[PDB]
C-alpha cells in the first residue's frame, strides 16, 4: 500500500529515459539536464493525502493528492495536466492527461528498491531509486 512508499528515495539508474523524454516532446534544454540529474523523491502522507516532493538541481516540485481524486498538476517539463493517482494492488498508478494526450507512471517496490515505469505509447522508461536516510 501507500506506507510501502513513504520514505526518502534517491535515483540511482535510469533506463530509456532520454527516448521517453523525447517521445513526450520535452524540449532539448530540459532533456539534457534531465539525463544527468539524480533527484531525491520524498513521499509522505499528510492526513489522507499523499505528498510527493522532488528535490533536483533542475527543479524542486511538490504535489499533494488523495488517491483516486483528479487534480491539476504542472509537471517539471511545464505540462499542465489533469492527473490521477490510484492504488493498483501494491503499486501506485499516476496518470497524466494533457493536450489530448496521456502518459502514465507506475511506482512499485521490488527488492527494497522503488521502481517507477513510465509509458507513453510504445515508449517505456524505467527509473530505479534506493531508500536513503530521511
Ligand atoms: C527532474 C527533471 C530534471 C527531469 C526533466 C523533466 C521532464 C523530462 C519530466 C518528464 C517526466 C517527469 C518525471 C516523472 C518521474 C520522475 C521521477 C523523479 O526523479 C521525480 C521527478 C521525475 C523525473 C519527473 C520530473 C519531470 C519529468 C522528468
Amino acid at each position: 500500500m501507500v506506507e510501502a512508499f513513504c520514505a526518502t528515495w534517491k535515483l540511482t539508474n535510469s533506463q530509456n529515459f532520454d527516448e521517453y523524454m523525447k517521445a513526450l516532446g520535452v524540449g532539448f534544454a530540459t532533456r539534457q539536464v534531465g539525463n544527468v540529474t539524480k533527484p531525491t523523491v520524498i513521499i509522505s502522507q499528510e492526513g489522507d493525502k499523499v505528498v510527493i516532493r522532488t528535490l533536483s538541481t533542475f527543479k524542486n516540485t511538490e504535489i499533494s493528492f488523495q488517491l483516486g481524486e483528479e487534480f491539476d498538476e504542472t509537471t517539471a517539463d511545464d505540462r499542465n495536466c489533469k492527473s490521477v493517482v490510484s492504488l493498483d494492488g501494491d503499486k501506485l498508478v499516476h496518470i497524466q492527461k494533457w493536450d489530448g494526450k496521456e502518459t502514465n507512471f507506475v511506482r512499485e517496490i521490488k527488492d527494497g528498491k522503488m521502481v517507477m515505469t513510465l509509458t507513453f505509447g510504445d515508449v517505456v522508461a524505467v527509473r530505479h531509486y534506493e531508500k536513503a536516510a530521511a
